[PDB]
């Protein structure tokens, strides 16, 4: 298979009930250096760690609020974020590999993406014209962290037909909207592909 590692960035604010319900650990695998000092083990219930908008088991935060991590010992990292809430947020960067959900076939791809109740997605639709049988949906951006660019695969410039159970055949960006919304588990994602 074919995959592109990239990094992005997190935001992490604090909460007026328990401020940030993350866990982070010093170095699980412990043996030779460490790779992954700083790392989150277990968020909270009801915690702007879960809700920030993208916070997974397993942050591998590489640097908080410009300071770096596997370039140096993790207990200073660990004191930022004991620490990580005097303006009542930290933003951080993370690095991973996008996919997890790939399963194309010409002419139709396959975007399965685990769905959550409200979380910061970034995904951007839009519609070419309604005017026609078939408006496929249209992607218009996608943000980082989130699974929807992490598939690798929501590539702007593509056509959609069905979403999770429902089809835009009936034609309407809003439709796709609810079944891609109401779909908060899992969503699945039929692009259209034909190159020149």
């Amino acid at each position: 298979q074919v995959v592109h590692t990239e990094t992005t960035e997190v935001v992490l604010t604090a909460d007026p009930v328990t401020g940030f319900g993350i866990q982070l650990q010093g170095s699980v695998f412990a043996t030779e250096t460490l790779s992954s000092p700083p790392l989150i083990s277990y968020i909270e219930a009801d915690s702007p760690a879960e809700r920030c908008g993208v916070l997974q088991i397993g942050d591998r935060v590489m640097a908080i609020n410009g300071i770096p991590t596997e370039d140096s010992t993790f207990e200073e990292a660990n004191q930022l974020l004991r620490d990580s809430s005097i303006t009542s947020k930290v933003t951080l960067e993370i690095e991973f590999d996008v996919a997890e959900s790939v399963i194309p076939s010409s002419g139709t791809f396959h975007v399965k993406l685990p769905k959550k109740h409200s979380v910061e997605l970034g995904i951007t639709i839009s519609s070419p014209s309604s005017r026609k049988p078939g408006d496929p949906l249209v992607i218009s951006d996608i943000k980082k962290g989130s699974v929807a660019h992490r598939t690798g695969t929501l590539e702007l410039g593509d056509k959609l037909l069905a979403i999770d159970n429902i089809r835009l055949d009936s034609c309407s960006m809003e439709d796709a909207v609810q079944i891609l919304q109401q779909c908060e588990d899992l969503v699945k994602l039929k692009i259209r592909k034909d190159e020149d």
